């Protein structure tokens, strides 16, 4: 629980370990060294960490109290989320053009690194995750459904991103396999706005790596029979909290300090399908459907303003208060039909540190 | 050659069956299946395919034979590889800013893709291998450190890639953390320019998911006990084939016909610790090198050509020729130490069609 922040060193350490016994002159692993102690390091700490308490917790909860060596491996599976965090923060930086990440530059911009080794650097951390769940969990019975969950929620993720990604371009309205000039300007396409396609976007870009993976990661090592009924019960209550938590973070991408979120708001000028896109178009009149779709996805000031003013406009900030309320209770409801008190009450928890964190 | 490039469709779809059964709208489900299908069709095919036919080769030749149910095992790790190597090719290009892979444009530049596109590719590639792993091995004994070796080969040619690309850089001459600005115009460094250093790469990034990795594919999957002190000799001659192969992908850097390799040379522009440049520093006079550090790792075609015509003056396709006589020695020597004679034939085949295929 305070376990879990003072167990970084271990894992870290475990992984370079494992680096440092690599067949290679001794200069060059102490250049190594320096180089994946910065990496892990810049790239996992700062966070809310609110995936890889909810692996602690889930797992406390669930049984009946836990020694300090079982409890090794829960904070294990709690730091690779964490690490799986790290990895995918450090990809969207680059995809999306970020400039700040936990209040500090992105990692792909630093003169030192760049994109090569920002690209190399992911698969890298991504793989050290499995390296760290054979190290603490090569015995265990559910180590191979441990690492199948997270290669699943993965794979998940990559789709997730593919559709935020793509959703609105050319190739969505034959591939061109000859083409490697002319850049299609971003332009939104009406038939995708909305909340349907939206929601597949957010469930798989958010959902099941946050909440899905975290919550059954617990549950596998505290013994439950994977077979069970209580997973399909669990993956819905994940979807639905996705969907709450992306669309908060697409309300801070407007209407938060930079300072206070740690990162600079795109989705407007990156050309990303975002709920207050949709509630504005579902809201607003045809002369402003038409001011959206001339001003949405422009890298330019006055377009941006235009967008912005369109969601002071139509208060859009009223509306997502509405919708936190509404959601919250969709979800609470969710719950109440697991029928098991510990998740139940872990869930419940979770979802008020949701946005503040601790 | 015969079963496994008709097995590559199964493969293939079997995978993207997988990705047709996510929970998404079908519009979007028909989108995802276009691209899906041209990624992996793009990138996996028209290769040499070398690696894949040697895990074929070792699994037939380690036994006194096997079912076209075996069979099926065994294409599917060869498939693996196959796509290992794209996922691997596909990032490569990302950063040695490739121009031509197999004869046509690199994925990352094709405008419907871009770089975004490109490194989320990348990891779904890498993740499909896993997928496909476990729908056709799930049940067989070795399944566990199958899927432990695909991991640390992995790892280990990305510990490779990295000192690829910065072996020369100012961090291993501490990382600036806000350094955003100023980015080092590439420089060599003598220290690091000897066969040593050289060695240290060329193994971890290419000898063990080139050969090492499937050649102890084709043994896991055909019984041979993971703990046999064969695996030792195996990793062996592993980095002995490492180095002569990719000393002579370095060759072909300069001295290749670009229609004929299916890439364009791009070693002295990227500022790489490469064989020739290794062996010109230990035979050339002051003022070459000199000439070498003034014009080494600059991206322009009068500086390149400059240090063409020194590999040119120093006889240095005379020198691989003499290395490619040695090595090819070194090698054989090894093989004929394994004491084995099924894994001794493949061996002894793979090194002759090494450069021509087939
Ligand atoms: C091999 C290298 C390729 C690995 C790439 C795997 C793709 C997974 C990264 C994307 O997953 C994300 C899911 N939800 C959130 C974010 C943060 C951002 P947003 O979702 O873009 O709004 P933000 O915090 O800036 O608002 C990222
Ligand atoms: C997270 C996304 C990145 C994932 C990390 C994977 C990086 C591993 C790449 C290793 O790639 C290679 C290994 N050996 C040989 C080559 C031949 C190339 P080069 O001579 O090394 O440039 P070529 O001459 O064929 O162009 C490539
Ligand atoms: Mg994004
Ligand atoms: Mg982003
Ligand atoms: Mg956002
Ligand atoms: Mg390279
Ligand atoms: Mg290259
Ligand atoms: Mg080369």
């Amino acid at each position: 629980l305070a376990f879990f922040r003072n167990m970084y060193d271990k894992y870290r350490d475990a992984f370079l370990s494992h680096l440092n016994e690599y067949s290679l002159e001794e200069e060059i692993k102490e250049h190594i060294s320096k180089y994946y102690k910065l990496l892990f390091d810049y790239n996992c700490l700062g966070g809310k960490n609110n995936r890889g308490i909810l692996v602690i917790l889930i797992y406390e909860y669930v049984k009946n109290r836990i020694n300090s060596s079982e409890w090794e491996k829960a904070a294990c599976l709690a730091w690779c989320i964490e690490i799986l965090q790290a990895a995918f923060l450090v990809a969207d930086d680059i995809m999306d053009k970020g400039e700040m990440r936990r209040n500090k530059y992105c990692w792909y911009l630093l003169k030192d690194v760049e994109t090569k080794n920002a690209v190399n650097d992911v698969l890298l951390l991504y793989n050290s995750i499995y390296k760290l769940i054979e190290i603490y969990l090569r015995n265990e019975s559910c180590y191979v459904d441990v690492i199948a969950t997270f290669r699943d929620a993965t794979l998940k993720t990559i789709i997730g991103q593919h559709l935020d990604t793509n959703i609105f371009s050319d190739k969505y309205s034959e591939i061109d396999v000859n083409n490697i000039n002319v850049p299609e300007q971003p332009v939104i396409d009406i038939n995708m706005i909305n909340f349907g396609v939206y929601k597949n976007i957010v469930i798989h870009k958010t959902a099941y790596y946050s909440f899905f993976l975290p919550i059954v990661c617990g549950m596998l090592l505290a013994g439950i029979a994977v077979d069970n009924l209580i997973y399909k019960k669990i993956e819905d209550i994940s979807m639905l909290m996705g969907e709450y938590f992306q669309i908060h973070d697409d309300y801070l991408d407007i209407f938060g300090d930079s300072t206070k979120t740690g990162k600079v708001g795109s989705d407007i000028q990156n050309n990303k399908l975002t709920w207050p896109l949709i509630k504005t178009f579902e809201l607003c009149s045809e002369p402003d459907k038409i001011k959206i779709v001339k001003n949405y996805g422009k890298n330019n000031l006055a377009c941006v303003k235009v967008i912005d003013s369109l969601y002071e406009q139509y208060k859009i900030r009223k509306h997502y208060e509405s919708y936190e309320k509404a959601q919250k209770a969709k979800i609470l409801s969710a719950i109440n039909e697991l029928h098991h008190e510990g998740i139940e009450y872990v869930l419940k928890y979770l979802l008020e540190i949701l946005f503040t964190g601790v």
